[PDB]
Formats: C-alpha cells, sequence, structure tokens
C-alpha cells in the first residue's frame, strides 16, 4: 500500500530531524501500534483490576499465537520474557551441569552471556571453552573451528554438554551459521542455546526446520513494538528441564494449559504493554508493508546497497568473509587507527548530527553499524557516509 | 489543597464507576503523573536514541534523590530494580552461603521469596527453618518465637546467617513489628533482609535509625506511580556482597559512581520510565497532598475507621492482636466456613460491582484485604461492606 522508504516515514512517530539508523536498540514501531499502545495505557488508569484480571489475558494469548506462527512452532513452546538477557540466564540456569559438563562459547558471545557463565562457575563445577572467531571468516570456517573444539572436548574425557550460539553477533554485527550450528550441535549431543535477539521480523526464520534446543528473541529489536520485549522457545523434549523463572515467582516446579506455561504466566510485576501491542504491528507490517517477505527483502537489500555505498564515500570496506549480509545489517570500517575521541562522534552523531550509533574497535579500526529500517532510504546511508568522512578527517 | 476523599477523584483517572479498594496491585497515580507519562512517552518516540542516552539518566538521579531523601539514606545506597522479587532475589543469590548457615523465614514469608529459597537448595547446601506465626498474634510473641529459633540454631552448632523479614504480610495483611526483628538480628548476627513491598508511600521510614541489613520496596504500590517500580536500599557494610544483578549483566564483578551502582546501571534493556516518573507524584504528594505526613494519616486512619466499619456491617472482625493496624490496610472477616464460590464473588465485584480484592482462607474463615488510599471515603467501606454482606448471605 505505502512504498517502501521515506513514504513510510508518514506511519511513524520519528522526528523529520531524527535519522533512526540504529532502531535495533530501542526499537521503533508505527503510530498505529502507540495509538493501541495509549489504549491500553488508557484502559488500565480507568480500571485497574479490571484491564489486569481480565481483558489482558487474553492479548497476550493472541500474541503468543502470532510470534509462533511467525516462526512456525506450537504455541505452547513460546512463552513471554521480559528481555533476551533474561532468558538467556533462564535456561542457563535450570539447566543442571556436572564437573565434567563443558559450556561452549565464541569471542563472538555477547558479553552478558560471558559474565553469566563466569558467575555460574563461582558456586557450580562445571568449566567452558571459547571458540576463537576473528572477524572476517568464512561460516563454514566458524563450524570447522566449533567441530574442532567439541572433537577436542570428547577426546579429553569432558562432555560438552551446551554451546551458546547467536544468529546476529551484536558487535562487529554478521550473520552467523547458525543453521549449520545447529546440526552441528545436534550430530555429537550438545544442546544449542541459539541467542536469537536479532531475529524476528529481520529475516525469516523455521524452528520447525531449525530445531534448535532453546531459542531466545528480541521481538522489539525489529517487530515493531517497543522496548522491552522478548520470547523464549522450548521444544517439548526441552521443556523438563525449565523449573523456574528467574526470578523466581508462584509457577515454580520441585524436584488446560501446561506446566511449562503457567512457570512463565503466574510471574512478579511486570508491564505486559509491549508484548499486547505485538498483534497491531503484524497487522501493520502485513497491510501497509505488503507481508513480512517483502520487509525481509528490503532490509537485506537496502543494507547491501547502502552499506557498500558508505564504504564507498570513504574509501573502507564492509564486513563480509573474504551469506553473512543475508540481514539487514551493515558494518563499515571508519579511516581511523581514545574514548574521548568517541564521545565526540557521538554527540555530533547526536546533538550536531542527530543520530547514535555504535562502534567498535575490530582488527585495531574503529567500526560503525548499520541498521536498516523500511522508513530508510539508500541517501540516509549515503547521508551518513559524508557525514562519517568529515568527522574522521578532524 | 485539595481535601482528603472524593474531592482528590479529580486528580485522579479512575472510572467514577470504579472504586480501588486494592490500589496496592497494579498501582494508581495521578493525573499530573499520567501526563507526565505521556510526554516521556513522546520523546522517546520522537528522539529514541536521544531520549535514552541523553535525557533519560537525569530523571533517574533525581529519582533515586528523592526516593534516599524519603527514606533518610544515601542515594549511593539506594538503586533501581524492576520488582520486589527481583531485588530481594539479587540478595538471595549474591550472598555465599555454607553447609552450616541457615536462612530463616515465618509461615508469613511471601510464597514467592520461598520458591527463591527452596530453588536455592538444589544446587546450593544451605539450610533453612521456618518460625511459625498464626495470626493473630502479638508482635512481641513474633519476635520472641524468632529469638527462641535462632538460640535453638546457635545450639545446634549451625550458624543463624540470614533471616527474611516482612514490614507489611502480603495477606492475611497486618504490620509486622519489623522494627523490633531488625533489631534481634542485629543482636545475634543475623542479616536482616526486609521485605518492605508495602513500605514506601504508606507510612513512615527511616533507613538511618532502623539500619536494615538489605531493603526492598515496591514504589508503585503507595507511592503513586505505575508498575512495576521498586528500590533497594544495601548500606555501605554491605554493599561488598553484590557482586551481580539477576540476570547478570555488564556490571559484573568477578572474586564518580561507585561500583555497587554502576552493577544496577548497565543492566539489560528495561524501560525505566516508571521510575522517571516517581519525581512528578512527589510534586504532587508534597503540593496537592500536603506532605508525606498527611497521605500516612489519612491512610491509617481511614484504614482503621472503615476497617472496623466493615466488620460491623458484617459482624465479623479486623485481623489484629488480641500497632498491627498502624497501616492504610483492613483485613476483616467474613461470614463464611470452594474456588468456584470465591470465583463468583470476583467477576461479582468485577462485572457486577465493578472492584477487585484479595481473599484468603485464614483461621478456617475466608478474610479480605481492604486497601485505603487519599481517594477513598468511608462510605465505599460502607459500601463494600454492604456488598460483601449480600454475596455472603447467597
Ligand atoms: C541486544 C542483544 C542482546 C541483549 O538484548 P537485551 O534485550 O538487552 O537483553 C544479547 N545478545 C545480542 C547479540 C544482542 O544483540
Ligand atoms: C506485592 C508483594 C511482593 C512482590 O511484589 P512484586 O512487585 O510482585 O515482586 C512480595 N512480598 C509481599 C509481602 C508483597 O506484598
Amino acid at each position: 500500500t505505502t512504498p517502501f522508504g521515506k513514504p513510510m516515514l508518514k506511519h511513524f512517530c520519528m522526528n523529520p530531524e531524527y535519522r533512526n539508523l540504529n532502531a535495533a536498540s530501542c526499537g521503533s514501531w508505527p503510530k498505529t501500534v502507540r495509538d493501541q499502545w495509549r489504549r491500553y495505557l488508557d484502559d488500565l488508569e480507568a480500571q485497574p483490576d479490571y484491564f489486569s484480571e481480565v481483558k489482558q489475558g487474553p492479548v497476550i494469548q493472541e500474541a503468543r499465537r502470532e510470534v509462533a506462527q511467525l516462526l512456525h512452532a506450537r504455541v505452547s513452546e513460546c512463552v513471554f520474557i521480559s528481555n533476551a538477557t533474561t532468558g538467556i540466564y533462564t535456561v542457563l540456569h535450570n539447566i543442571p551441569f556436572d564437573k565434567d559438563d563443558v559450556i561452549i562459547t565464541f569471542s563472538t558471545t555477547y558479553g552478558a552471556i560471558d559474565n553469566a557463565i563466569a558467575s555460574m562457575a563461582e558456586t557450580q563445577p562445571f568449566q567452558t571453552r571459547k571458540v576463537t572467531v576473528d572477524l572476517p571468516m568464512r561460516g563454514e570456517d566458524i563450524v570447522a573451528r566449533f567441530e574442532g573444539m567439541v572433537a577436542q572436548i570428547k577426546a579429553e574425557g569432558l562432555h560438552p554438554r551446551l554451546a551458546v550460539l547467536e544468529t546476529i553477533v551484536s558487535i562487529p554485527a554478521i550473520r552467523m551459521p547458525f543453521e549449520s550450528l545447529v546440526q552441528a550441535c545436534q550430530r555429537e549431543g550438545v544442546l544449542s542455546l541459539v541467542d536469537g535477539a536479532h531475529s524476528i521480523g529481520q529475516f525469516s526464520l523455521n524452528l520447525e526446520v531449525l530445531q534448535p534446543d532453546f531459542f531466545i528473541m528480541d521481538c522489539h529489536k525489529w517487530l515493531f513494538v517497543p522496548r522491552p520485549c522478548a520470547a523464549l522457545y522450548v521444544p517439548e523434549r526441552n521443556q523438563h528441564y525449565i523449573r523456574s523463572t528467574i526470578p523466581p515467582s508462584f509457577g515454580f516446579i520441585p524436584r488446560t494449559a501446561t506446566d511449562f506455561e503457567t512457570i512463565f504466566a503466574n510471574v512478579a510485576t511486570q508491564d505486559n504493554m509491549p508484548h499486547m501491542c505485538i498483534p497491531t504491528a503484524l497487522k501493520f507490517r502485513r497491510e501497509v508493508c505488503g507481508g513480512e517477505e517483502a520487509i525481509y527483502q528490503y532490509l537485506r537489500v537496502l543494507a547491501k546497497e547502502g552499506g557498500d555505498r558508505v564504504a564507498a564515500i570513504l574509501g573502507t570496506e564492509v564486513l563480509d568473509e573474504k551469506e553473512m549480509r543475508d540481514c539487514g545489517i551493515a558494518t563499515v570500517r571508519l579511516p581511523l587507527a581514545v574514548g574521548p575521541a568517541v564521545h565526540y562522534l557521538s554527540m555530533t552523531l547526536a546533538e550536531t548530527h542527530k543520530t547514535w550509533l555504535y562502534l567498535i574497535d575490530h582488527g585495531g579500526y574503529i567500526w560503525v553499524r548499520l541498521c536498516a529500517q523500511i522508513y530508510l532510504d539508500t541517501s540516509d546511508f549515503e547521508w551518513i557516509g559524508n557525514v562519517l568522512k568529515e568527522i574522521c578527517e578532524t
């Protein structure tokens, strides 16, 4: 109905002087979602205990049905949680680990996941090993080293029990061969904890075929809902491990919904408004945007072309292999070689240029994460490209 | 400026056909707070990454300063968390427990706290003992049994390490001698974890004199902010135990703000809007309500008189001792002696009578929790009293 690009800007609530090239952080949602937000806000204030005990429940169950459909998985396998950190931690904490189990990570593993595991080892006797990924790589070369580390764990007598994978590495942001890595995890009896914080709403996902052991994802990062909003997927063959939420509450389980579902329903006080907006956003995505596939192909090609376009203006490169760019994200190199410098950038991109990006010192050179969105156009990449060029020269 | 009672209703956003006798669940906030809420909502949608990285920080720090002042404690000792369950669990999880440490609870301890502790014992070797409180009691008789249990723990050779107290027992809701119990905890070297979920905004609190080892409280339950909103107080002499949030994130600590503060700042994605409204509510409470003390005395006397008034209509009693009613809560007995019955009540109080209460089968007789608020009047207690009487007879 509406074309992609700046014609979409009329359906979003962003200042015309604002260009959200970092939409996958706070999120970004259309006007029709905010309107729904305020109306639930209105209801909550009018009759608090009626909104919460009668009307709230149904909407959440619909949102679960729509997330489950978008993922090709049973609504009974999908549960709402506050954010990706809580869901990955919920899984890591329920699994009993032995003195001889090993948890495998990658140097790409999100930093908060490493802090989870380090803390778990203070009072639990398991151990850990990190697969060295120095980006760029080939997808297979990451799978190979992962194979090598499992083989070597079985050779020392220990037991490779679980591995933390990711779909999109946070930053430097690219797409990991998680399809291949889940299959590698299946062959050798290793639990595949997929950190798919960037997944739903950015590209297609079939959990029926992927069959991960656990799948966690942030809806607010790409599904046009506000932060915080995340969901957890656990197949039936694994729902027996999950016996408590984090923090524990009334649905705990000592050693017609299922018990698994009740665990994630009888929880402490939270605001389920972000989830209650999920339906509206999907409606918008179906009707105004021409369906999910339309949005995915646009996001990948914009990031493809807009990414190559920024690197041209700067004379640098977009992170790749020698497809890790099958996604609406382009990480570009910058003509650089400390933190007070990076600060200037930020507020020049903020008060001076009105926009916010995330940088990283990889390969000794600072990088930039460019987030595509259906309301951005290759000029806004040309625009930032020229903006970057300026601050760099200074 | 405005008198208490139904003249306040014009400053709140409750349906005139709604009587919130359960304000301490979802919360209840004035018009001036909602207006502030929507304006932050507006800002977040206009310039997402500028609202979050530049403007958000300052407001939260002011809110901490105002909570810390309302509690008589250093702003550096007070930190924002999502809800009371997460904060109590954050404390319980950071403290290393030995095979010979014992955690003490009471049959009044909130149910989600017991689930926390039970789960902790599956992988940690400590042990636990429960002080039997059969309400009604005298405050001293609860302190006595608590003394008895510590004496008996030291006699068996174990070490009383920590005790979970509460200010307001959830339901049947009364005030516990937590001042006395904190002093009992100090004398015998026992850590006093105060679950003060009902505390701030309901009655006066001085942490400088009380000196609890940990203090957790729900602002949204009485401080005219929306759910979820809670704060955690840890004195300096104890901030060394707290090395991670739950779930852990980037501020973790392996074995000019303080490290403690950074722990509760560098956290996963959350909405700090409830906290960012704290200032406005306090402004409202100072100006429209004539200060904090005005609100506390009104809440206690309304619950005092309105509670006695409901019990009169019903011919029953208000839970007490033979002051546990020094609070804006009255629990009344009902002329009863199962769950499908209680269901009818709910929707008759809901669709039929438009209001929601929490019942409990204590002393074999169902009880009712009456929550006073500055916008309620003794007629609304007379009103519910007559409503209760009717459904009871049927
Ligand atoms: C954003 C992100 C997270 C954490 O998401 P929260 O909502 O902050 O818990 C974790 N891992 C990766 C790779 C991410 O991109
Ligand atoms: C309300 C309450 C809690 C839990 O508060 P949440 O915000 O749901 O974590 C715990 N204990 C008591 C006594 C309460 O009244």
